[PDB]
């Protein structure tokens, strides 16, 4: 019952589907590939970026790990987006939290005593947490955990934003464009938290936190 | 212009869809998550699992990185493994590479002293590489291509079997199988390059390297 | 000329001299290690622990950063913290900043676009600047960068606190003690700027961050 | 018993006879530091640099760790040698191993099973450790765990020399240069294991592995 004959048998089938409606539809990008759009999201198994927005192969390249996290000292995530800005020349980055999400529900209840490498990787999400305890205390634990959805995602759309590689891409003159989105399991359907990012004048509009006070620090000091 | 209508616009095109065939599509994943599987791919936006295996919403727990790459030392990676391994009690791990991926092929032309955060990253496929240096020693471009993204997915097969969490997993007698497969972009097919991997004793029979020796080399000492 | 000649001379002198005062000082540490600190300090050549506390051989275990930073995620730091709290069995934990510090000015002035993996790696310090932006909002040069190198030392401290190796050894009444200290490069002379913390109730009188709220958060919820 | 008196008092004594005998001693290194030396060693409590080689306050940046280890996707190693070597201009590279070393001895004969953040970290030396397999078997405990010191430190000089850092600054003609010693606890006294290193040619005479190979990879294909 360790056998993979039934699933190969699914991905055959799908595949033949697919060429019989379109001849190109794989051909096309059999030598290279040049999406518009980078994903960054959730691990979660119901989560699924390509079919969830119906695009096809070659159109989203994707980062998933536990709970979205973006961080300049995560070579992973900051590889995806490396090689996406600066090779492929993307236009859109997308950030996207989900509801019922089990990485935040972590961060909100885990004593950070616990064993084990998901607790030590789940550390930004407390980050976020602790910044927020004035929205966060005595509500429900639901509306706890949903709000908790939402901030990260913010957060996430900020290191983005603040990261070395849009940093410099920004400066060049590339047109670059961040999202913070958000999905809910139970409907399928996806939700904009926060409206398109195209550069320093969207993010100080549009970002709780201040990004240009970020780049530009000693223009506060005297 | 960086809307998002039209991207909003076909997510309520494919959600409506899959509940009209299917009332309970959606909803019955609501409040939880039991996939039975874990995938660890690349990130490359020609190679979609749940789309490639025309899997359900919470099927199939995801990490996707630049070389589908796997590391005791990469804590983004080692928490989709504990989390799924430990937590969910998931049975089988896909670890999947694919053909005309760059990753590998930067691994074979650039100089190391090339800039940027992806040329540390893929340091793990440099290794790879030099390890087995004679077997990619007079081929063609393309030969060597096909070749080092092969050795790459029977690498990070051992480095999954080889790891804290699924030694710690075999030894209490849980179930759970490791199987190597890779993906072809121009065909939408994939292929299953290594046989499942059960145990220790598979593992002997169906891996190049010496995982007993790896796992208790101090007895061959005097 | 890269001769060594020198330097291993200058090592036969230090040797000889330490031993004609004292036959026994290196012999009765030819086969263990029993020290009762571990020093956490800066990288900077002017910072040397072992000298500048006049200690034998035998009575410091060292770990040696830019900027003497200290995250969960880093499996650096982290290893000289477990392999002394949990094998070892050491009673002190020392964290050590150091005026003069151009990791806290690089922290201070570097736009986060610039270049290389030392960018990278302080993020932590640009993350305690924001957090404390105001404090530091008026102040000359040289007072904002004595200022950071304080608030840098408090962090760090509340850091190796909130850690899960220090919660663990906290909760099972192993004796272990925490202190924040500064050095001056000028002088030659230690400070101390946080008195030793040996558990929660300490740590609730001595930090300006709230160590309950970040371990026991959930239950401020209703 | 947790208190710091007799250990400030020491540091207060020491700087007073280094100034009584030298009046600059501290005062010319209050404002910059300019060291031609970066060491990389272990964190162990009996391998203390700047003491052993008896050099002064702004003569040697240190970097510190378990095992002696040098990555490239190590951010805290690879941050003290991309700030010596391209801001600092430092001139000579130390690489350190010690007989008696722990680091190496759980290396040995640690089931990777083994639970918690030093089994992850000490990684790197079962790689060098399975690669000599034909210079390990059949030896001694004792004679194993010397042989498995002198590898490592060759393992680490390699990594040092391949490094992206130091491979550019060869490529602009800084000198650099590097080198392998090794310390004995029991007796205090240095050893050199390798000769110095200035470029690829000493590399290509001095090092087991092929440096130039590593570099020029597709120079070995067709
Ligand atoms: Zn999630
Ligand atoms: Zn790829
Ligand atoms: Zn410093
Ligand atoms: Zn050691």
């Amino acid at each position: 019952t360790a056998d993979l004959s039934p699933l190969l048998e699914a991905n055959r089938k799908w595949a033949d589907e697919c060429a019989a409606k379109d001849s190109t539809y794989f051909s096309k990008v059999a030598g290279s590939q040049a999406p518009e759009y980078l994903y960054i999201g959730c691990a979660d198994s119901r989560v699924s970026p390509a079919q969830l927005f119906n695009m096809a192969p070659g159109e989203v390249f994707v980062q998933r790990n536990v709970g979205n996290l973006v961080s300049n000292k995560d070579l992973n995530c900051m590889s995806c987006l490396e090689y996406t800005v600066d090779h492929l020349k993307i236009k859109h980055i997308l950030v996207c939290g989900h509801y019922n999400c089990g990485a935040c529900k972590a961060g909100l209840v885990w004593h950070p005593k616990t064993a084990g490498v998901t607790n030590l990787w789940i550390s930004d999400v407390r980050e976020v947490r602790d910044k927020n305890a004035a929205k966060l205390h005595g509500l429900s634990a639901d509306d706890a955990w949903d709000k908790m959805v939402e901030l990260n995602v913010e957060a996430q759309v900020f290191n983005v934003c603040a990261s070395p590689i849009v940093q410099a891409a920004w400066a060049r003159g590339q047109p670059l464009s961040v999202h913070g989105i958000v999905y809910t399991p139970g409907t399928g359907l996806v939700k904009e938290l926060i409206k398109p990012i195209t550069g320093m004048e969207d993010a100080g509009a549009l970002l709780r936190a201040d990004l240009k006070q970020h780049c530009f620090f000693s223009e506060s000091l005297a």
